[PDB]
């Protein structure tokens, strides 16, 4: 099944077609990189978008 990945710190989202979330948040993943330096796609309560792949441990 997807990936999923605990967020480890906030992310405001603030961009067009970010995601955004809290610490601790259980973000599914839809598409990644191998690469902590890239912008990853993710779903979590309902909403979707892409986030900074370091601020969160995949699970």
């Amino acid at each position: 099944a997807m990936a999923t990945a605990v967020a480890l710190y906030n992310f405001a989202g603030e961009q067009p077609g970010d995601l955004a979330f809290k610490k601790g948040d259980v973000i599914t993943i839809l598409k990644k990189s191998d690469s902590q330096n890239d912008w990853w796609t993710g779903r979590t309560n309902g909403k979707e978008g892409i986030f900074p792949a370091n601020y969160v441990r995949v699970s």
